[PDB]
């Protein structure tokens, strides 16, 4: 009895899954591409680990995340595959519960990790207090589309401290600070939305995962986690926290997935 895990997000979540590629099955839970391909980590990412390593029962992964995505190109634009377009792909192929993904309220989990690229492209040009609610409201409206389809179990990840990626550190401490302060307001508004949605609906099971505090703990004490420092880059994905100047490697993603497992038990697959 599988859990259907539909995910939405950006390069921290992409695996290159195609809706016309091989579809998830018990023998092939990611569908496509092979587990460990298509990511920004040198191997599996958090979704691959949650699906195949941390799972307590069969999890089938339909991963619609796309590189560089923002929430909606009508707000902060970037690439064609914004979160809105990912939700449209879901509506076009999976929302109506086809034989290849015959999901129900009791066995579908919708995971969303989004907002980093919106912050990264708006943190110096917009007022966080009045602009981040517009981003969060659009996210909520997209979540409502899945609710109307019958989705009831939701996983939201807050934005991690990308302010401390090598890419941002190179821009100076005051830019790190400006970006971090904006990011904090987004994450507060995300938590508020998730709380309000949960209470207003009354029939949903939700998890807000604080990726920000977890990664911050590792960046603040990297050697406790087997990393030599908090800034080095290594594309092996394991020798350093960072796989390139902006994206963490498979070791970080595994540590995060292991941290998430206990917090995901109420969602059915862990």
């Amino acid at each position: 009895n599988p859990t259907y895990f539909f995910t939405f997000g950006d390069s921290y979540s992409q695996t290159g899954f195609s809706a016309s590629g091989t579809q998830p099955s018990a023998s092939n839970p990611m569908g496509n591409p092979d587990l460990g391909i298509g990511t920004t980590t040198n191997g599996p990412n958090w979704i691959g680990y949650l699906t195949t390593t941390e799972n307590a029962s069969l999890v089938l992964s339909y991963n619609l995340a796309a590189g560089g995505a923002t929430i909606d190109n009508a707000l902060v634009p970037a690439y064609p595959g914004d979160l809105a377009s990912q939700f449209r792909l879901f509506e076009d192929v999976y929302a109506d519960k086809p034989a290849s993904a015959p999901w129900s309220a009791e066995d579908a989990v919708f995971g969303v990790w989004i907002g980093d690229n919106d912050i990264g492209n708006a943190y110096y040009s917009t007022d966080a207090e009045t602009y981040t609610p517009k981003l969060i409201s659009r996210l909520e409206s997209l979540v409502e589309e899945v609710y109307k389809n019958g989705g009831r179990k939701f996983l939201f990840l807050n934005v991690p401290p990308t302010s401390r990626s090598p890419l941002f550190l190179e821009q100076g401490e005051e830019v790190v600070k400006q970006h971090a302060e904006y990011l904090s307001v987004y994450n507060e508004n995300l938590e508020g939305m998730v709380d309000d949605f949960t209470k207003k609906k009354g029939d949903v099971t939700t998890v807000l995962y604080d990726s920000w505090s977890f990664m911050t703990k590792i960046l603040d004490d990297p050697t406790a986690y087997g990393f030599p420092d908090a800034t080095c880059i290594n594309d092996d994905g394991t020798s350093c926290i960072w796989w390139d100047n902006y994206h963490p490697g498979m070791k970080y993603h595994l540590l995060q997935a292991e941290d998430m497992k206990p917090k995901l038990r109420k969602l059915g697959g862990w």
